[PDB]
């Protein structure tokens, strides 16, 4: 245990009174509109959503990274990193790794997580920066770059990858690159995506019978004039073209200003494609920060495309949930811990729409009442529902004041040598 | 007078009143282990008022097509019997924003009208982005900054005109918003154009009374599709400071680029001395106009959380004149305006609750996480039960749209004026 | 039938003449040392056209007002009138896109003037983003997704009656751009409109003759603004996959999110066969369909130099239907219509000049620097003399605009036409 | 010389043959248009942008850095390469420095710039990243930081930066700082700025009588939800407050999708405040691409609004210009090269526009006529005269092509370690 049982323990009975009023509050209030809170309380408990391995140590822009105290010396300490967030949260069970910075024997890695009670998820490339010993610079490109050798080495890297995986767990590869150009004409938009496909095609073959590969889009950076796999569009061309174990992964902050990204999901969704998605928050572009600090509807609104799929009975679509962020100012597993919540958060408050009603002001082309009808959940502070969840399941009522109180931070920072 | 019958307020009052009464005792039970006296928010939330645009009151179109709905509104007096409805249920719009010419009429009825119907008249809008019937010097290539003086003068005198109705009526501000600017580069001399702006402004001004203010509204973009004269708060600031004591600015939610950070703006121009007021609406691409909240409800929260801020700071002589200027293109007008009213509130409220000393504390200590959880723990609250209970100790409606619908005043009206 | 007297085109051709030989042969010289064959160049460019909409001839207007010019065209008649106009100087232009209902008259009225006017027919526009007088259902919630089955079965019909009339004037492509989305999230189920949508293409397409082609058009928001059914160049090449092979995609320059590159997304669907065609016209904030290459003439060029790679390479079938579409609220709209034809066939002629051997290698090389370079020593060059002896050689004018002016036609038909009032 | 003297004359002298032709072709259409190319000329061959000594080295994201050869190491190698991009381009005769990257003995500075001939540009100061032993971490902000002694170290250390300029020869202080929150309710927007402008209060009573203090601001990046001097409003406001010596400076890529950034220079030079401009170019944000390679156009429309004021000469304007790139997947030198190219083909367009005939034009509302009279100035291929000003001042007519024929790049190679290869 990273975290002292009697610490939450403690924690969580100075607050079990006032959970007991608002959530009793919020139950009698819930029954009122037809809804049983139990039900909600049950789905939420079993939501889901993977956490990155390099989310938990203190991310940096190219003009400076500020790193905080404790920080995780390795995988290994990243992992203990994440069984914090999963203790305290219980909605992170599984971690999704990025190779080679996770490079370590399988075996070794499997056990800290059976340990620590942690599965794994899907596994991450890095075709987007060098690596010692490496025989090709991924400068200009990697899996789309002009030569063939070092589009052969990328795959090799790719396939190795999935091996990995293959020895902890993990059922996925998610591929997510910087090629692209960063000047008209520097690239040959149709040849390079060719090569793109010609290289995923190879990674595709080397995919078991159970596993899956994610195809990413991002409309820039690294690349500042065009990029390989841009957007949604290109990134569904190629799922279509690898075949049934190709999907397209959404990553929130990778699209133009003011796109309406619940509508991608929704496409999507209606094409099988809709392989995961990736969640964070931003204001500017892929600014990576907490999901739901900054525009916590539009949160709401992906979800409500979630779980409207799911009652429109959409078949097999059991998408993989990640969050991918950067932590630049804050405790990282803090973040991670009020991250991972939001989106608890966002998903039951889409679990409480009253799809009957919405379906008939749909029908009646009644604007107004369809949308109140989504505020009436959205606005619903179902924040009690969250803690009773954690409660349940041997997690804090107040997952960061827990936290704190437990000094997990200041024994990480005793412990490891800052570089 | 009554525009929607009594009987029918109290009835659908009482049919809801028990829930009501449930919720407000269960919020007042949750705000009190909070801190926070529930009485002291609905006393504050019962006192904001924010004014109605005459011309939202009727249905919006686009430059594609404009889809009317029934019982349109003939002229300006049946606009201020539709306003009465939105003030008489929700009772926090008690003022009617005038546009000239389109609502002129003899001020001495407007004003009879308005007493008769429980109404005030806030800010006078000029028209100078349209042309009209016998109108001598066409507004084409611009009004107060067009390059003929003869034009210029025109545009000078339709403003003063403004005043003159709007001191008959009681009115204490007026507004210029104008669409000058250009759609090709070099049109327009970008200084130039700009000081026979503000020359024209300078003779508006000379004929301000000295109770009034004298707001200027910033614009990005439409109708001026390449520059536009008053193009941001930058220069809309440079506008007031010049002008005078009696100048300031309007800020417009839809009116600002992309990703814009809008509360910093508003904060900018409190600290300055010029804001003015706010023009309420939500949007998603450009000056969509839509219904406020409805797209990005967290924005209007951080917009309020700015304005009460300043007056946690001690800033004085600080009184916004707050209007709602939106374009209902598919919804009955009256609902939209009745909830935008209701958002606002909602997103004031909310802000009330913000434990500033707390906040305050954060920002000190850099403590980035808890900071940003405070404000969210004040607008994860919902406040619809104060909003509600507020309505109804003060003659309006729990909830107005159902209100408003099972009064059947739509249909009304749609038998009494033309088809 | 000359719209505009030989005789001032003659005249203000002569006038300018010693001019553009100059400017001819020293650009030619240039191009020479650059081993380039000017007169190949031009051959080209005298061979480029652009369709030219029926509507862009009247003064536009926003939904704040309007404030057309003198001599505004009272119907479809007058507008072919002047856009045999912008054919004659600029030579550019020889077919005009209708509008239905706008343009809805006896289709033999209208091959007639066209022939007479040395004028061809293009694409067939529809309707269904507004209401028209007696119309039964209304298009306010939608028209081909629209919830109600009678009311997207009239949007439907109103399609296929525009295949008929594009049929009888010599029309082979139906181009489909509606307003279908939503101002509110929750008002529409983006799943079902779609899918509701591609029910009622299905249909449009069963009526498209063997040699026509549907264009379905995307548009990021207005008048829809919160969701748009066909928003973007994905959701369409979804549709046009959908539909079928005579179903492609249309790529208006305004309709797309800030910042997004445009030349990508027509070298995507050249790549899978589904460009339509190309809208002309220029932007900064949305889609505000300004004079083409008026703000962005390099984007204009890029959107181009994509153009001329595939045409330079194997053209597969590659043949798209390109037209103008813009809006002129600020200006004469035969003026712009006139250099916005102009400037399209400046993109395209620069693109001309682009040593591909030299970028292809440089682009193996990952020299991003020279790549970059190459593609900018055509852009750079000035490229007005190619276009302008272009016209000349075809019976068109050296100076479009010059020559329209110094016809006095806006002043003509500004006496031959009733008078307009500003839209308050 | 850092380029031998013979390569460039017989670089030049390869394609003096052809320069003539096109010179002389354009000078007749010139001509015949009522301008004088030799008026151009002599203009351009005067027009100079500063350089930044950091702009040589192989610029990264926060993703990657991949560095190519010959990689300059200190303000040594770098002010040696800055020197290839001045002989070769003529246009670029001063470097602006950054403390502490390019800390140095002065003495030694000023010594290695006489020799290559350059002079030094404005200081730039950085408090947007830690140095090594640094007490207080700016991790949270630095003029703007709640903590005293955090602001009081930031100002210090700009001070420093005035010190080190004044021996240098320098004379401005260029300020961009990280300053912001990545929250909402991290920061309190009024309070930040205000203990901003009392830590720039400091910094300004610094300044020497013709010193110039310069503010920089940007929309986003270090900062993902609000910065301190987010755009030119709040610059305006802070030069307007610190004072005569205060002005605003405008980086092309620092702003808003869709901005008018031309409009932005006009209102700045209007009211005095426009210190001056940093060239680069950008389609998404702040990508710090070579100037004009994404929008050549919006690049020359800003040198219309500087060639305006430069034209009337207005009060106040005498705008310090600096490039300002990261190249990432170039030869630095290169793209630097091209980049001050950029510069002077746009100033030369804009320089071609007829004043009188715009003016008259957007006097009778003739938008038509107006946008065609900037575009016949803006369609004007003038290479002919930015290559003839180059090799007229001692300059490569190919730029490029001369500092590959020199074989420079691989002989810094083979001087200048690389991390590994
Ligand atoms: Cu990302
Ligand atoms: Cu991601
Ligand atoms: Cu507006
Ligand atoms: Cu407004
Ligand atoms: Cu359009
Ligand atoms: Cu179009
Ligand atoms: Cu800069
Ligand atoms: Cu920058």
């Amino acid at each position: 245990f990273r975290i002292a049982q009697d610490v939450v323990a403690r924690e969580n009975d100075r607050r079990a009174s006032a959970l007991k009023e608002d959530y009793e509050a919020l139950g009698a209030n819930l029954a009122r509109r037809g809804v049983d809170i139990e039900a909600v309380t049950a789905k939420v408990e079993k939501f889901f959503v993977a956490v990155p391995s390099w989310g938990v140590g203190t991310g940096g822009t190219r003009f400076a990274r500020f790193p905080g105290t404790g920080e995780p010396r390795g995988i290994f300490d990243k992992l203990d990193d994440c069984a914090v967030i999963q203790q305290l949260t219980r909605a992170t069970p599984n971690v999704s790794l990025h190779i080679p910075w996770d490079k370590a024997d399988p075996k070794e890695l499997k056990a800290r997580g059976d340990a620590l009670g942690l599965g794994f998820d899907a596994m991450n490339s890095n075709t987007f920066s060098d690596a010692p010993g490496q025989a090709h610079s991924y400068k200009y490109g990697s899996l789309s770059h002009t030569n063939a050798a070092t589009r052969a080495q990328a795959v090799e890297h790719n396939l190795e990858c999935i091996e990995i995986g293959k020895a902890i767990g993990s059922k996925a590869l998610t591929v997510w690159i910087g090629d692209g150009s960063n000047f008209p004409g520097q690239s040959n938009f149709t040849r390079a995506f060719e090569r793109y496909l010609s290289a995923m095609a190879e990674i595709y073959k080397g995919l078991p019978d159970d596993w899956k590969l994610f195809s990413e889009h991002k409309m820039y950076e690294p690349a500042f004039y065009s990029t390989v796999v841009q957007d949604w569009g290109t990134n569904y061309l190629i799922a279509q073209t690898l075949g049934p174990k190709a999907q397209c992964l959404v990553d929130l902050g990778h699209h133009a200003p003011n796109t309406n990204i619940e509508m991608i999901v929704a496409r999507l969704i209606q094409f099988g494609k809709l392989g995961g998605f990736h969640f964070n928050d931003s204001k500017y572009g892929d600014d990576d920060l907490d999901a739901g600090a900054i525009e916590p509807y539009r949160l709401f609104l992906v979800f409500n495309e979630l779980v409207d799929a799911e009652a429109r009975g959409v078949k097999g679509f059991h998408p993989a949930h990640m969050i991918d962020q950067s932590h630049n100012v804050t405790d990282p597993i803090e973040s991670l811990i009020n991250s991972a919540n939001e989106i608890r958060r966002a998903y039951a408050q889409a679990l409480l729409v009253d799809r009957a009603a919405l379906s008939g002001y749909q029908e009646d082309n009644d604007a107004l009442m369809a949308t109140e009808t989504l505020k009436r959940a959205y606005r619903t502070d179902v924040e009690p529902i969250l803690a009773e969840a954690r409660r349940r399941t041997g997690g804090a009522v107040d997952p960061v004041a827990t936290y704190r109180a437990s000094g997990y931070r200041a024994r990480v920072a005793a412990e490891r040598p800052a570089s």
